[PDB]
């Protein structure tokens, strides 16, 4: 399964850490 964002913002990543970093733009950092 791909690491797809579903915020809808739906960028697909091959790396979980890259999805994590991406998600940092939604939450985790303000
Ligand atoms: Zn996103």
């Amino acid at each position: 399964r791909p690491f797809l964002c579903t915020w809808a913002c739906g960028k697909r990543f091959t790396r979980s850490d890259e999805l994590q970093r991406h998600k940092r733009t939604h939450t985790g950092e303000k």
